[PDB]
């Protein structure tokens, strides 16, 4: 009998109860006792759901009030001094590290979890760090194991392992020379103690996550697995199941071929082809947990194919040594498809969210065990086939159009220098031209009226209000003398869904929420089939903004890679194909914008780095090519005098890739730290605006501040190539904050314009 296994369950709650309670606590409306009661109710509900579905191996310690990695830092005392000097109880030290503490001290760094859409709080270490078990704070993994046990639910605790935990951390400000992994001998005793305590509580297995094995690791890091696991394994601890996800472990196979662990988990959804080689290092007795139900997307699993993978594993190691698992934690998928009331039922048939993936791992397990689940198999096969044959999935018009992609469709009519000559004649922009990135402070009035349009006012009262906001922002920008204006984006809720809703090939949920960080959740669009654009998406509001000013107005688009990476993608065609269809769809929008008089156009690609393949090699370089190419397919059709802008949230984004876009103008976050980067673009003729000030702050920089910053840039970068702008948009800043800061930026550029 083959077991089923789930690596973690999302904890936000089917109605977002976790968000409600944590925010009500942070605001001082709910007591800490209320908060902890609601956590217990969620964990119980989630454990019963998995038990009820028949899952054999059910996780604990996967729950968190903010972030699981941060919960480990509390547990092991990786807690910087600054957070400890306030009388704060453990849970509020937690929240302080997580989100900062204001009283009449900044949060720890937020980082993407691999190429997922989740962020974790970076483990931060100093020379002074003393690892030890922090027990007056309760021992969360023990407490939560014990809680499930009193429910009648035996669970498998999940903890991030010692190499991954250190390796993903970073040295604190006061210890810039410290190599986190050099702390391994100090943290291993604390892991051991924790594993002893879990065994004593009755845990017989622990899932110990070492996802850094899917990354490119130095040799001196790969050797630490033997060291760490030799020290942890023994008769006084539970059996350990070393768990990897999101990629390929084979280049690191030498590091784990001789570990004393009880078993391994691999992700055969992202990398099925690694099966033969990873199965070959299993020793006699070790188990193999085959990750075959996707923890990061929402498609109903193909039971035939998934069962074949499991069956290849069984054939290599034996049926008693194989487990059917989710590929990763279901943290990355929404809680429950049954909450969806709007979706067309034919589409819904193609989906499974977290709750449904529970039933899927059970059916697959039973199937390879030899139970008769014929009816589930046939129902599953019929769903798979309905999707594969649907007209939604396959649009011939879109397929034809893909056949037209080439270098020439992705190249501007003439090269930058000739384009510059025509753009200078057309706009006559001054030296140190000033502009912004797009969004302005979101007037409570407008966001009220948004909520009101959603019947209490009709479309035109909606138009008129959107339009007055635009006017306000435009007039504002004229007043302070900015050179290239924006419209403020008041009509836009979300930079991805705003486009997705206007594109063929997308579906949307009402409740398909996934945790992004702390209590902040996203509801991604779903790409269900071939993407195309039936009609103008942005033209109306850009035309209006350009009609009320003689300054040039930027149109504003979200790029193709970002739409792809912030949506749930199709799992039946590649990322590249999706991004190219989206590039072609945006190409039609660019055409319409340009035809209507909108001849300065910005494309925003904040998720470009997020999709970077986790290892170096062919896949990574292919990605960078197709990512730049889909941007070029969107933007390359325009006239030479049309000025194309590209905006990037990442600093220290790959200069080669920036160059590969051949945008007329590039804006980048740079208000943070090292000058060699600016030097990277000095022979590159196209223009660049190194973002001068942190948007995420609220503090007004002086004029002289702005000035000293340029002269650092100009000692590396030519003034003829240089734009002046903020780091990103100002959606989240305050109006008086914004008015003084922009006025200041402009007057600085004007003084440089004069001098
Ligand atoms: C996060 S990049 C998106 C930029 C967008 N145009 C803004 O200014 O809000
Ligand atoms: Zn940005």
């Amino acid at each position: 009998m083959v077991q089923s296994s789930v690596l973690g369950f999302p904890r936000i709650g089917g109605q977002r109860e976790l968000k409600k309670i944590t925010e009500a606590y942070w605001s001082g409306k709910a007591t800490v006792e209320e908060l902890l009661a609601k956590g217990k109710e969620l964990r119980e509900h989630n454990w019963k759901l998995q038990q009820k579905a028949g899952v054999d191996i059910i996780p604990s310690n996967d729950f968190s009030y903010y972030d699981q990695v941060l919960d480990l830092s509390l547990l092991f005392n990786a807690i910087p001094e600054r957070y400890t000097k306030f009388d704060l109880a453990p849970i509020d030290v937690l929240f302080a590290m997580g989100r900062g503490l204001q009283a009449a001290v900044t949060a720890l760094e937020m980082v993407k979890w691999f190429d997922s859409n989740y962020h974790y709080v970076r483990p931060t270490f100093s020379h002074s760090t003393e690892f030890k078990l922090n027990t007056a704070a309760g021992i969360k993994p023990v407490d939560e194991f014990n809680e499930a046990k009193a429910l009648g639910v035996q669970t498998r605790p999940v903890i991030l392992g010692p190499v991954s935990y250190l390796y993903l951390g970073k040295a604190d400000k006061d210890s810039l020379d410290l190599e986190p992994i050099s702390l391994l001998p100090k943290i291993l005793p604390v892991y051991k103690e924790l594993l002893q305590k879990l065994k004593e509580a009755g845990a017989e297995q622990v899932q110990i996550d070492e996802p850094v094995l899917v990354l490119d690791l130095p040799e001196a890091v790969q050797s630490k697995f033997k060291e760490a696991y030799d020290a942890l394994v023994g008769a006084d601890v539970p059996e350990l199941i070393l768990t990897t996800y999101f990629g390929d472990v084979r280049p690191n196979l030498k590091a784990i071929e001789n570990l004393p662990v009880a078993g391994f988990h691999f992700d055969f959804v992202r990398v099925p082809e690694q099966l033969d080689e990873v199965a070959s290092i299993l020793k006699d007795g070790q188990t193999l947990s085959a990750g075959v139900v996707d923890g990061r997307n929402i498609w109903k699993t193909d039971f035939a194919k998934a069962s074949a993978v499991v069956q290849k594993a069984i054939e290599k190691v034996g049926k008693d040594k194989v487990v059917v698992a989710t590929s990763s934690s279901l943290l990355h998928t929404p809680v429950d498809l049954e909450s969806e009331t709007k979706l067309d039922a034919v589409i819904k048939d193609w989906f499974s969210f977290a709750t449904q993936k529970l039933d899927e791992v059970v059916v697959i397990a039973k199937n390879v065990s030899g139970e008769d689940v014929s009816k589930q198999l046939e129902a599953n096969a019929a769903s798979i086939k309905a999707r594969s044959e649907s007209s939604i999935t396959n649009d011939p018009k879109v397929q034809e159009r893909l056949t037209t992609i080439n270098e020439a469709l992705a190249t501007r009519k003439a090269a930058f220098p000739e384009r510059l000559t025509e753009q200078k004649a057309k706009y006559n922009l001054p030296l140190f031209p000033t502009t912004t990135i797009g969004s302005f402070p979101q007037t409570k009035d407008i966001r009220i009226n948004r909520n009101k349009f959603a019947g209490q006012i009709t479309a035109e009262e909606y138009e008129a209000f959107i339009n007055k906001e635009i006017e306000t922002v435009v007039r504002f920008q004229e007043e302070i003398g900015l050179d290239v204006l924006v419209h403020g984006e008041p009509e836009r809720n979300d930079m991805v869904q705003y486009f997705g809703e206007q594109l063929n090939g997308f579906a949307f949920t009402t409740n398909g929420w996934v945790q992004s960080y702390g209590s902040r959740y996203v509801r991604p669009p779903i790409i269900v089939g071939d993407v195309s654009r039936p009609k103008a998406m942005t033209v109306k509001e850009s035309v209006y903004a350009q009609s009320i000013t003689s300054k040039p107005m930027k149109g504003m688009l979200t790029g193709p890679v970002t739409i792809l990476r912030w949506s749930f993608p199709r799992d039946d065609v590649s990322g590249k194909i999706q991004a190219l269809q989206l590039g072609l769809a945006l190409r039609d929008e660019v055409n319409d914008l340009e035809g209507a008089g909108i001849t300065v156009i910005q494309v925003d690609e904040p998720a470009i780095r997020e999709g970077l393949p986790l290892r170096a090699g062919k896949e990574r370089s292919d990605y960078l090519n197709w990512a730049a190419q889909s941007f070029r397919v969107a933007t390359s059709g325009v006239e030479n005098s049309t000025q194309i802008h590209s905006h990037f949230c990442y600093s220290d984004l790959d200069p080669n890739h920036i160059k590969a876009l051949d945008a007329d103008v590039v804006s980048i976050e740079f208000s943070k730290k090292d000058p060699n980067y600016i030097q990277e673009f000095s022979e590159y003729p196209n223009h660049i605006g190194l973002g001068l000030f942190d948007i995420h702050s609220p503090r007004i920089p002086s004029k002289q501040e702005f000035v000293s910053r340029i002269e650092e840039i100009l000692k590396v970068y030519p003034a003829s190539k240089f734009w002046v702008n903020p780091d990103c948009g100002l959606k989240t800043r305050g109006w008086p904050e914004v008015k003084e800061s922009l006025t200041n930026m402009v007057e600085a550029a004007k003084e440089f314009r004069a001098k």
